């Protein structure tokens, strides 16, 4: 049995080339390492309201760029969360051991749900019996919250959670028009998105800020240095073999770099758009995972029902 | 027929006040009505419970209400926790209820958030069935009317999903207040599984009056005590008040504290005899709950995918 790692994917959310270059690239690799739990989290997506079409339409956006970044969905388990029962009833369950006062601290007419799903993401975690979680560092609290509810627990019951532990890288990618990438930037030309056309990539890396040094060169130290890191990532060469190839201008630098990007994204895409129009290969790729998911999940829910004093479903 | 719901505690201590007024009269309509009984494990665990005697006391009020005439193949009956679709649609109606709404919620120290939010899992109970009727008592009508609001909340944005719900015995030593399980002093209750003897010692230690000499009339201002002992004795036998008053005229109070003891006694003592054999009959217990639960699931699911359909979840294949 190999180490738990469990990770929460937003349906709406955007993947952009460091979420890719940075982590998933390295985490494919490495599925033959580590049981890798893949959740595509809706039902923490209606906390804000929305368009019952969109979101359809993005959780199987997501999945199948999660499939064409090559999880695989035999090897991991990669889900809807509404498919699994046992999320809800694990997060009603710990609602009765998380204070008030600690769902607080993490901040009327807002919905109960946006008060609440900081439960529902530790539910999601110890589920699985979750050793290692990648947390962004707009998550550290709901982390600490998981690991504070399943000590508390198991000092009353026994050791029936695992105690999950942040997880750490590496690609460096930072923002192009102020020099890191991330999928929040509310400053959409700061990133690159996966399912990015070439001629928008062309158009971004084009406008990407740099130093204006006389004469220009290529040296690695912010505007230049984030074209280095990105290229260098995408072809796997040095930065300083990649110096040698630039007597070039900055102007061969992007446009080098976006050809790159490009390639890249190009052979992404076509794996996503074959997944993504294939209505039931997702649905059969849904189906494995949901009982995969579950099968794993109702081994720790009902020893946790068990602990608490149910009586056992005949 | 229309759908009553009923949410049961698994605390296994009915009060024959809770018995004669409510449960009783249901038991008669269950050929009328599709009746549902829940016994809500889930909303126990609120408070903070002894694992063992949690399930002991579901089982206890499972075979309890068994033995007061709930026909599980006539209504429903089932542990909330069998049934997952509670706790799915109680997380989604989250989503639709305000904070504020659970915070005028009166009914502390460090409270937890199942303690907060449990008014949300009530309505997920009540409106997975489409419950046309909820038999709340008084300190529950606000949990009742949230639930209304909420439906009407989530049919205004999605289109008809849900159902909208529709919108006396005393202390034998304090006839003024009404039989309560959480009286500090028990001899003011008398419990459904109370030992014949002990209902009766209560019942003639209850209050009465001090008219001189003791007249036996129901006058529930000015001589609570026994107005109370015939309200107990009408409802045990169905006698009508001024039948007892016929019968009690010229008779002391202790004749009447005899007649109210060997009544309730002899309604407990059938009721205590089918409570035992259920009890002491785990297979047909673990059968009722398996049964109970699949119809349950059945009809659960039906409005949960309906909701999951309108909210743009992707139907699970
Ligand atoms: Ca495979």
């Amino acid at each position: 049995t190999k180490p738990i790692v469990f990770s929460g994917a937003q349906p709406s959310g955007e993947l952009t080339i460091g979420n890719y270059m940075g982590a998933l690239r390295q985490w494919v690799n490495m599925q033959d390492d580590y049981h890798c739990i893949y959740c595509i989290v809706d039902q923490h997506a209606i906390t804000v309201r929305q368009d019952p079409q969109n979101l359809r339409k993005a959780t199987l956006d997501t999945l199948a760029l999660y499939l064409a970044c090559g999880i695989d969905p035999q090897k991991s388990t990669i889900f809807v969360q509404s498919h699994v029962p046992e999320h809800a009833q694990l997060g009603w369950a710990l609602n009765c051991y998380t204070y008030f006062g600690e769902l607080s601290r993490m901040t009327e007419n807002i919905n109960a749900g946006l008060f609440d799903y900081p439960v529902l993401m530790a539910a999601d975690i110890l589920l699985y019996q979750t050793n290692q979680v990648p947390v962004g560092e707009d998550q550290k609290q709901h982390l600490e919250l998981s690991r504070d509810v399943a000590q508390r627990f198991n000092a009353i019951y026994g050791d029936i959670f695992k105690v999950p532990e942040p997880f750490i890288p590496g690609a460096r990618v930072m923002s192009l028009l102020e020099p890191k990438m991330s999928k929040s930037d509310d400053n959409r030309n700061n990133v690159i998105g996966l399912l990015e056309d070439p001629k928008s990539v062309v158009k971004k890396i084009k406008r990407a800020v740099t130093d204006s040094d006389e004469p220009p060169v290529v040296r690695y130290d912010a505007g230049v240095s984030n074209l280095l890191d990105i290229l260098s990532a995408v072809t796997g060469q040095s930065i300083p073999e990649l110096e040698q190839h630039f007597g070039k201008m900055y102007g061969h630098l992007k446009g080098e770099v976006a050809e790159a990007v490009s390639g890249m994204l190009t052979e992404l895409q076509e794996r996503y758009h074959r997944f993504r129009n294939d209505e039931a290969f997702l649905n059969q790729v849904m189906k494995e995972g949901a009982e995969k998911a579950s099968a794993h999940a109702s081994k720790t829910l009902k020893a946790v029902y068990e602990a608490i004093g149910f009586v056992a479903k005949p």
